[PDB]
């Protein structure tokens, strides 16, 4: 069902993550981690303190799709296991966020054409820079459009809230 998902998304904040390649999203899906440039790191750390859930919605550039979404489980930290990102240069990144995936399935942009983001001039939600915040209602409806991921159990994520 969709009820535990709606509970996790209640009063959440949402951010668009744009990856240059599929390899980095595959690493994030396998290891449960993301890293971003310091300007976005600071925004995500502020958001993590401010909201019950902070949701990252991932899209690989030129793919025409979103590849899934995940919830921050920590602020960023330094000095863990090093991550061999494909950088498009590793010293330029900030710390590492731990994330819990909520959906690892794809959603094509053609299915989100009716959703506009007020925080980006009401452009279609697919449009945005890496780190663009997505307003609550747009972000909630976007996450509810993804196919259900029946491999994930949100019981443990609810306990982290």
């Amino acid at each position: 069902g969709t009820s535990k998902l709606k509970y996790v998304l209640q009063d959440a904040r949402f951010f668009l993550i744009k990856s240059n390649n599929h390899e980095n999203v595959s690493l994030a899906k396998a290891k449960g981690v993301w890293s971003t440039l310091p300007v976005n790191e600071k925004k995500l750390n502020l958001a993590f303190r401010s909201a019950r859930s902070v949701i990252l919605i991932f899209s690989v550039r030129e793919s025409g799709k979103f590849q899934g979404f995940a919830r921050l489980s920590s602020e960023s930290h330094h000095g863990g296991s090093p991550i061999h990102w494909v950088l498009p240069s590793a010293k330029m990144l900030g710390g590492v966020f731990k994330i819990d995936w909520i959906c690892r399935r794809e959603l094509p942009f053609t299915k989100s054409a009716h959703l506009t983001n007020p925080w980006n001039e009401h452009k279609p939600v697919k449009i945005g820079r890496d780190g663009q915040e997505i307003e609550l209602e747009c972000g909630t409806q976007l996450c509810l459009l993804f196919p259900p991921d029946e491999s994930i159990d949100l019981y443990q994520v609810i306990h982290k809230m």
